[PDB]
């Protein structure tokens, strides 16, 4: 058991207190992606004892290829994660990771509601229903379907936290704390950086969110440039580093996956199972180990 989550304001709080957790995205869970071999309950509890970290991301794949509409297989990699960091004490996004989820909207649901039904009742649990709105309107496209599939949700499980997508790959949380989604408790909105492309203009806009009172969650982040390829922008990841600390702004790095690009925590053929040496992480995955064993325990 851990503590449960909720939204104040723009806090999230665990045991009456703000409180934020810093852990790995899983790559796509796609089949063939290559991502996929990382999804199992040994990488899981080697995040939690050699990186301290309290947060793993299992980022679904819906209507790209291999991804769960046409491929099933998809929800039992979900399924390994969660039940493993249920295991580990550890939080677990469920990340519904599309870049049009409003345009698949009863899968959505039909998803969520088996998730809520399946692990409602575990406090570990966080459901992100819409990794990366494109640039596409808050209040006319992403927040009425933000709308139907936390109703969903709440009909089953009333408390854990709901992380919604906001416009321009979940950079405009300004726009969307302009519009807040009032009608649920424990919602919490999508930020999105990468170091390599986004600075001091992105954070004014989580400024300007949080000053509106919204929670943010950065469930998405890169050292790297926004396509997940380049060099690691170290002075500029220090200052979001910062920034989500001051905020107490939960973390999850992208991505926990061994392809060739700047993203990529692992070098190519890392263990599966775990148990990486420091020489078998990128720059990129050293930096996201650090923040990560780094990051205030509350």
């Amino acid at each position: 058991m851990v503590a449960p989550l909720s939204v104040q304001g723009n806090k999230i709080l665990a045991n009456g207190q703000p409180a934020s957790f810093s852990g790995m995205s899983l790559f796509w869970s796609n089949t063939e992606w290559g991502g996929e071999k990382y999804y199992n309950a040994q990488v899981v509890s080697w995040l939690k004892s050699d990186w301290n970290a309290k947060l793993v991301r299992a980022a679904m794949g819906v209507e790209d290829e291999g991804g769960y509409l046409t491929d099933p297989a998809n929800k039992d990699r979900v399924t390994q994660v969660v039940d493993a960091a249920i295991a580990n004490d550890m939080y677990v996004i469920i990340d519904w990771h599309s870049h049009n989820a409003h345009q698949y909207q009863s899968q959505a649901i039909a998803f969520f509601q088996e998730m809520a039904r399946k692990y409602g009742a575990n406090n570990h649990v966080i459901y992100e229903i819409y990794n990366e709105p494109l640039q596409v309107s808050w209040s006319n496209t992403i927040k009425p379907y933000a709308q139907a599939v936390i109703a969903a949700i709440r009909a089953i499980d009333p408390d854990n936290l709901i992380i919604v997508g906001t416009p321009t790959w979940s950079q405009d949380v300004d726009v969307a704390a302009n519009d807040p989604i009032t009608g649920y408790q424990n919602i919490a909105y999508t930020l999105h950086f990468y170091a390599g492309t986004h600075g001091q203009y992105l954070r004014d806009k989580a400024q300007t969110a949080l000053n509106r009172g919204i929670a943010l969650f950065v469930t998405e982040w890169g050292s790297v440039n926004a396509n997940g390829d380049g060099a690691v922008a170290n002075s500029e990841t220090n200052a979001w580093v910062s920034f989500m600390k001051t905020n107490h702004i939960s973390n999850a790095n992208w991505a926990l996956n061994d392809k060739v690009e700047g993203a990529s925590a692992l070098v190519p053929g890392a263990s599966a199972n775990g148990g990486w040496v420091n020489s078998q992480l990128t720059a990129s995955g050293a930096l996201a180990k650090s923040i990560i064993s780094g990051w205030p325990s509350y």
